């Protein structure tokens, strides 16, 4: 149990004895919880393990290719690992993909051509997909919609799953659609990620109306939560982003898609130009980062979800109510609490920023961010700028005041923040 | 003079009196023209370094930058160097270009919609650029002609120069042009380069029909051959290559873009995606080669050009057919040597990959890749033109294309070396 | 448990029954020390982190110097970091230490001087250290000995203890010996690394003859064994590795010495030259993963400390004698296995071959080293070459037939690895 | 000759006609004395290409090694590239050298022992070897004299060259002496730098005493400036800095020596340690950008001499005193303007700062540079952190108040910095 020198080190950071009796209680709780984890983890860091050893990963795959990056060797062998790792004819791991919305971003428009209607089946995608689709506002940035291409949208029912019998409604009334989009993670919605199963029962749906659907899933978030992937469920093509989960906290940028050949082929042609593809790329001399962060990010991911799962409990037992309850099935990393006072709220996310290693000192205060209208509040002090692997929080500043908090490198530092955070508001 | 020492090291390269005499004659011939760049080379350097100058570009720019890159200022300065140096409002430098190509045809789709048509006005664009447009064959990889983008094209005249009567008359025919496309190198081609003039003319006059038709130019090979840029006459979005001339010799992969700011976010958002366009995009830790082959590039597109010339008039002299010749005004690196003779142009090419300082051993060979392709290439840069290397489709008349050096120097030892070969 | 997906998966590495059932047994035998080690752990980490934080470390720290490296405030405030964690007047964190011996000799001939006598009070050191010092060969290479500087040893008593008396005896008689050095890890040694509290006692014994008698620790293998380092029971200088613990398995090279502010600068006059010192030197871009490597550090040390523990349990189960037991506090990550076989030894070692992500395919044989009559043989397959915090083993070729394996970023991977290699031997 | 636009282009950084004037008269007089130094590049770059050719470089030398770089080719082979370059048995290039005074220090630690004498030539050592010598002061840095090394020194006869008769007399009446320091440029002096053939009389003249003596010559800012360098002309072993002439304005940081295996090896030891030596060192992924540095190294540094010459007249035509003249012998880049006056020294320097591409708005200053007597004012705005391959100007702050100019990646851009540095003080 915790060190004697420890609560002393804690009462430094004004951690109080009634936050460590919550955190006592929480960490009995859970440990179950962490139990479950700790399986998945290690069936998914031999499936990691076998994927580098059936490409016969070596020493001469930490290529640092230069100019054109013709025939780099690691960026093609790393290409073919997460292929292995996904079940998927083929893959697409890229450090030129900016950030998780571009590489969804490449797929859409890879995927969809003049004419072609995409469904969207778990409600309204998150904010910065809505740009890309053209939804709501289009200003000649050359979205989905300006390329002609056509958006329709199907929620999740009352209960938080999908609405089948409206999927299949939708899909036999409209033969234009040619590609469903899977949203994986909640992103801000108060309600459960899809589970493994969830995404199986979907695919299943529209593959019994159109074989030929494109069944895209947004990833992000959810690498490594289960011992399965979409694209072991009949997904066609997934996307996610190498400084989330599957960068193992160590991948500095780029993003991947694993999927049929055919979609893959045809998402790289948006990341380049058509005639060029993904033959043409050289990798900086991050490669190596990029096959460590993968093999680490079983592991990592399993710290981050930790940390979500104390962090709930936790909050739970201090009176709060939060989404997803520590015993819940998760499929993303991503802890959400309703503080219900925007006092409250603003305190605990400076909490968490003062329990960063990088940028602890910095002001963390409500700021308009562009197009927003809410004011928004985020703890950020990461090594990798953005990552979402690292611990972070951010609320929008409205009523009831629900903040999301994800990361942790380590669940002793996720561990840690928590207690500082709670600390600013129970006592 | 070339020292006694030189030329007995020359000599176990295989270097013979005959061709050590045409290089004295060929080198006396020059030196006006050296001259001529030597003014043009001043101007820019002093371009350069103002545009940094007024940057404030500082150690600081050689930013660790990681993630996102939100917020870079290592990326955003350098960008607005670049707006500076070619006199634009914005620019797009990033080392996620995986090639020129890339770089152009994100300007292509970036600044097309659905029903537009674009003109070509230097007859078809060099051959990558044809899957782009979606020009003769289509299979679904997505060219502009698979989103509702059409194409059209005029040629230059007999002489080599912009039909711009042509031109006059395919615009005002079709309103559904916005934009048109001017490509500033010759390619693999047996013309000269367009002239910082004749872009001026044909933007003039594409302007006086519509004055809201986009005139994006095709800039690679042409960085640093005048004092002006196309964007200095004109051209609302220019395109090129980080490999080829601005790159110094030294950025090791990208592309940049220089132009107007509705031209430049347009293109961001095929970079990216809408809504993010260039505002992430980590630099991977070589924006200081990337801010250092800018400063040196006026100098060494020069090397490069030089040993063009040098190129030129020793293979007149050896009595070749040279495209340009050695007094012309160039828009290019690039010189054509048409040799006439098959076994010539190979052993030639053979010459350049052993006068490389990488891969000097490689066996330098035709490959299938109709006709096959011969290419000499032995960079520090993977692909890199601003380097030494030759490449020759194998057909009649047998016309190589050689470019690069980065010094006047190393392409001058390459060109002995290789005419050696064949003048014995 | 085990997912039975889990144990299929491992039969395809020919991983057996008996394997997993002395597993079973090994795994419930180690958990009250795994949760000891929770608890150093967590100590640790708030440590690192408060270090950084008392640095305020931003990512102005995340530097690209060049040149001189002249004002490198992320090579500086890394070294204050280390310094804090170290709780130590000074630090030399360095990229341009080719490996730990590196160091070690930096800190031996920046702190002595003609005339001056070290005495080492753990038996003989590691062997690479043997030429630096002029031990054994003295072919003009410039060693401590070709310097004028003289060596004398003591060795460790019967049971592993230091020998107090033999060390006041040996300093009270030779008034030239200026430096004693400390081996904390054991090397070729069946015997256990030297604990926190045995280093305490030799400090003090030998303060006690002469406090201006430097007390010298190679910590390579060392770090974040214990809530306490040298440095805190009075060691004026120790030295280690990037590639191993402190690294957190991402460090790509260098190493570090914390101490004395006067035993530091010495040290850097010998890494460098006199008058220059640590002021130049910069730092290639590195530092950022020299500082998340630190980070992780605490975290990934107890990674590899619980494969080493598990491997103890599951080989003593199976009948080979371990040296650490797996309930015996341990002062390194290095676990030792007697065979008492050659064939065993190797099949063992080609095992962790084989369970490695990076030259698993490699062959694994004994091989003919430098100046030296026995054969070694080495499994290795990592991230960073030559890292001893990734999974690797090796033997000298010789009776009793001795492995020594150390290392696993994750328990998970080191696990695989162990039973792998046991299903090798053990059908 | 200049274009009009260039003129007026010039007149924005308020250089006036008098200057342009002065520029246009310099540039017609020392036209002739380029023409000498093109032959000579056009030697070196063969000399250069050949020796890339000869060791078969390729892409695979563009090594990213790490953690120990055992085996590492690229920076193997860069050693053999050298080594046939300097027309050595052997060569040391390594960016684990902090500065150029590193590699200098490295040579004497590594081939000096106790009761061994050293003699340096060409009068007193450049500053910063002061410290590393301990020619005067001694502060247990750890100097040569502190490890038991003598030093002795023979002074420049009054016109600047060797005198031969006196190094014979010290080396007969001195049999301990064995090894003899050459200083090639000539540092804050007031004289002209040593040419390859005054090299050769000093070699000629040791060897005939005694032809043991290791005869080491400091090549700093010398390469490239002959077809010869003084390893051709019997010089044992050199040294110099990456930043200065041969890194070709690219290298971004480093040493190398040149010489005979049993000096490198000897190097190499105090480089690192006694039975490592240059056998472990990874090279942080810049390889590539020292080998390319090489090559571009003949030509950048005639670049710089270039610049140096018109320094040289246009300075003289104005009305300073200057060393060497325009139409003297060069050995080295650096060019030495008397001012005799405190202010216009100052001032000049802060021009030279203002002409640069990097930090142009920084105002320089005196500063306390580690390993100087007195402070020193430096102009360096540059890619690479104190490169002096790159435009820079230096200036002890003492009478006669002299500067040194040096540097220049093109001619062009050192012309542009010497116009605005004179335009502040001439009018
Ligand atoms: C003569 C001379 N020696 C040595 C050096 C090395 O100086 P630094 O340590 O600044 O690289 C420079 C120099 O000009």
């Amino acid at each position: 149990g915790m060190l004697e020198s420890t609560k002393q080190f804690l009462k430094k950071y004004n951690i109080n004895d009634r936050v460590l009796k919550l955190y006592e209680t929480a960490m009995n709780d859970i440990q179950n919880q962490f139990k479950i984890l700790d399986d998945i983890r290690e069936f998914n860091q031999l499936k990691v393990l076998n994927a580098f050893q059936e490409e016969r990963i070596s020493e001469a795959h930490f290529t640092n290719s230069s100019g054109y990056g013709y025939g780099d060797i690691g960026r093609d062998s790393l290409d073919a690992v997460y292929a292995r790792v996904f079940n998927t004819e083929s893959a697409l791991v890229r450090p030129h993909f900016v950030n998780g919305t571009h590489a969804l971003g490449a797929a859409l428009f890879g995927n969809l051509r003049p004419g072609n209607t995409m469904l969207s089946v778990c409600g309204e995608p998150y904010d910065t997909l809505h740009d890309v689709i053209g939804i709501t506002e289009n200003s000649n940035m050359g979205s989905l919609k300006e390329f002609g291409i056509n958006y329709k949208q199907v929620d999740l029912k009352e209960d938080g799953k999908p609405n089948l019998e409206e999927i299949e409604k939708v899909l036999k009334e409209d033969e234009s659609i040619t590609l469903v989009h899977i949203q994986r993670s909640t992103g801000y919605g108060w309600r459960r990620a899809l589970l493994i199963e969830d995404i199986k029962s979907i695919v299943d749906c529209v593959k019994n109306i159109r074989k030929d659907i494109i069944c895209f899933v947004d990833n992000c978030y959810g690498e490594f939560m289960d011992t399965k992937e979409p694209t072991d469920v009949g997904a066609d093509l997934i996307a996610g982003s190498l400084i989330k989960n599957i960068g193992g906290g160590i991948a500095p940028t780029g993003g991947y898609l694993a999927g049929t050949k055919d979609c893959i082929e045809k998402t790289s042609y948006r990341l380049t130009v058509p005639g060029i593809g993904g033959e043409c790329g050289s990798t900086f001399g991050v490669v190596r980062s990029m096959y460590q962060g993968l093999f680490l990010a079983p592991h990592i991911s399993m710290e981050a979800l930790k940390g979500a799962i104390l962090c709930s409990r936790i909050m739970e037992l201090a009176g709060f109510e939060v989404m997803p309850k520590y015993d819940e099935k998760r499929s993303d990393i991503i802890q959400s609490i309703k503080f219900n006072d925007k006092d409250k709220l603003i305190e605990f996310c400076k909490g968490i920023q003062t329990g960063s290693p990088i940028d602890s000192f910095v002001s963390c205060e409500p700021w308009d961010m562009p197009g927003y209208t809410d004011q928004v509040i985020m703890a950020a002090g990461a090594f990798i700028q953005g990552s979402s692997i690292e611990l972070s929080a951010d609320a929008p500043i409205r009523e009831p005041y629900i903040a999301y908090l994800q990361g942790g490198l380590t669940f002793d530092h996720a561990k840690i923040g928590i207690l500082i955070a709670l600390s600013r508001i129970v006592k």
